[PDB]
């Protein structure tokens, strides 16, 4: 079986000290769980965020300066999102997979700006999308030189202020690339979110069968500065993580062919 | 309480279909004793699109092909009513009375079920939102049901599609026992086979009282639901594949 | 031009009196509006509501007595709906169009039951059916004998407790049938209400074109014992009716040929 | 304010096309005084879904050839952006930049816009809320913009279909002029022709501050839109139509 991939970490970069907090926890759990790949995630700018009032961060040139932090002091991998193709190039110095936004993932020049870097590339599956066309997704990324390709699940638009999770895209997208779960954003509310049912939609993921997981977590949810009622508590993420790699074990067996 | 397995042939197409059918499950029955097999046929498919599709052979027939069932193979026995007037005699075969999904706000019919004494399964209609299923327990409370089912079969997403919500088994299970239809759940209104299991690990690792599975020797020559009903063989591998997922995953069921 | 239907009354026959009195006001909106085919609709049993507790009315017997007052007192034709075929026949002796209810769009007895009285018949689409799904539905009244034969457009499901009017419906359905636009059910929201869209969604119906509209309107929506919150003010409708036959009006000339 | 009809071929195909189609927006501008005429035309298609798919000839042969229509025929115009380093070598040009719909919430390009100084309509995303539309135009209001406009363009409804929710009209109207997409509300992402027409009456007969149709004088030859560009022959007719729907039905346009 191929290692398993938890990509994890604070919403965004509000201080480089959240994340050496995080990093150090998720630093701690690579050394337990050896047969999964951690990928640290968090974002240097909220650059779609409803209000104009809300909290973006401190700038591309701290953010990448407290990822490489983080990569430095705990030898994690990192990854982070780009909003215009012209920080595909600064990112990828420290970003060992490029994140594509759910709203930006059609964007070409985008997507062909972090191709090129030679790095991966991670694309959120917009919340408009269906799960056969991430099939030409993938193909615009081979096309940009791409070589390391992943999708993400983070449910789709279900009536106004609503996300519904559709399990069926999980095999969907497996024929083209590896695919990830978005544990937190799939329980947001659009325009709010649900925390008591990340875990068992987090379960799910896993029976059905995925390449791996992305959970944003803060050591105290409730006062981040993005995603304050979705971030998973620092505490459990230990739990989660064994309970889903438990899960995979006894329902891998059972996952079918592409 | 044991986990329930409600599985059998869309429709009685004859009472030695359902005999054949009625054998494997006996025999799985034997052989997964923690489970509670309950097999399901449906004595009249009274809401096909096409006036030209096939009903089925009346409820007289029906309710002795499941009588049969029942007697042959001592196994506990449920089919769908459509109108009140049918509760009370599918009540002498049925242990369970199902109410279909587009019928289940028919406040009569939901009485009629609750006064038979046996307990009721109600397929959650694809227009319900998961909240909405408590005032559907409390109307069979109110007509004197004591075992009560909400089963999950998807939602309407769009257009001749359906979505699973699986947010909707915790949230139905705080007043009623909660079933995932495994098979109706992936079909295309007015399906795909290839999902079925995947998606039958999905609800066993969220956590459900049981699952109902469509079955039959040779789906492809079933006059109902043809393209979604498991092919019988394939029947006992998938049980064993959800007891085995729902043995490591119940550990973290969330408490009511 | 064909003579375009109103269908309208109280949601629920609340009494014989509440009856009369909307009653009243549909005869004299229908010697006004003589380019108008109206038909008095009320039901005698709400059959389907969420809760065991709401009002549901005084039994078939009553309903057809008083709607049949309504009919001789004021010379109406009379719709209202079934819910079991048992009903079909004692209802078709007053009703001279039998309505189907949403849920019970595809229950083929139901249907059959209704085709066989000689009494049109109209058929409320379901939440749940695309609108090309209906050509089923037709073909199973006109097998049953129908000979005059309504679909209704009623809103289609849009996440939760929510509708939404696909107006592309209305030409569809009319390849088939005749078109109805609900305008107080298609506000509703299931498991609630918004009075203002009433208005202008029935203004899109007329102007994409249907051959009527089905209004549920009381004296006094707060009081009512049904969708107290989309009953239209009774005072309201003849306002309503000229507006929507002056649009249709103008939009007439641009109906296109199915 | 008048009433304002934005028209043009999707993509700027040649500076020639834009001129064959600017010559029949000229005309109809001249018979229809009372409309407000903007010539529409994208310089890139930045979103397609396959990378060989036609995208454009570029910004600077884009600008050029919208340079060419405003001087020869006196036409506003409006043309979209996608990144924030556009707006300003747009805005030379553009009396109203153009906002696309998958972009609605991207802060910057939002903020690009409103800098300069020219008028900014945001095509309301697929998956946005109408009462979530009032953020967007805080923002704009935020970075200058004083002319703003949301433009209806249909909302997901299950996998490869949009539905027009018509109360948008309504509701995104108490913040900002509303202008209605008669032409990609009905395409089929990743559409039907016969319902452009039906649909824009329905728009009119709600009511709008505008409309916004794409035309072209061989749709089928188009390198883009192809299945729902307006043949530009069919122009006419369908503003008269609107104008007449709109005349009658304005009395009751509720207020604000
Ligand atoms: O993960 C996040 O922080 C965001 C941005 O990429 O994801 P999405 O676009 O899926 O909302
Ligand atoms: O299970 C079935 O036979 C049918 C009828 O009860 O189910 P549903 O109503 O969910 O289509
Ligand atoms: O008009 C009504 O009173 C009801 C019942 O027929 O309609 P619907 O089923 O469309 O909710
Ligand atoms: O009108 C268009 O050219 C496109 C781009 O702005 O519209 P939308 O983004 O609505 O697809």
């Amino acid at each position: 079986m191929e290692k398993f991939l938890v990509i994890a970490g604070p919403c965004a970069i509000e201080s480089e000290e959240l994340l050496l907090k995080v990093g150090e926890e998720i630093k701690r759990l690579s050394e337990k769980f050896k047969e999964v790949e951690f990928v640290f995630k968090s974002s240097f700018d909220k650059a779609n965020r409803s209000s104009i009032h809300s909290f973006r961060g401190h700038g591309l040139e701290y953010g990448v300066k407290a990822l490489r932090k983080v990569k430095e002091e705990f030898g994690l991998k990192i990854t982070t999102d780009i909003h215009e193709s012209w920080q595909a190039e600064p990112v990828a110095e420290v970003a060992d997979i490029i994140q594509i936004p759910a709203f930006l993932c059609r964007q070409t020049d985008l997507l062909l700006a972090a191709a090129k870097t030679g790095r991966a590339v991670n694309v959120k599956k917009g919340q408009f999308l269906a799960p056969w066309d991430t099939k030409n997704v993938v193909e615009k990324l081979k096309f940009g030189g791409a070589k390391e390709i992943y999708l993400t699940e983070r449910g789709t638009t279900f009536g106004y202020n609503n996300l519904v999770v559709d399990f069926r895209s999980l095999p969907i997208m497996k024929q083209w690339a590896k695919v990830i779960y978005d544990a937190t954003h799939s329980v947001q509310l659009p325009g709010g979110g649900m925390r008591e049912f990340i875990f068992p939609l987090i379960r799910a993921a896993v029976a059905v069968g995925c390449d791996g997981v992305f959970m944003e977590t803060h050591p105290e949810p409730e006062k981040a500065l993005s995603d304050a009622s979705t971030q998973l508590p620092l505490s459990q993420l230990e739990g989660i993580i064994e309970a889903i790699l438990e899960i995979r074990e006894v329902a891998s067996k059972y996952y079918e062919t592409i």
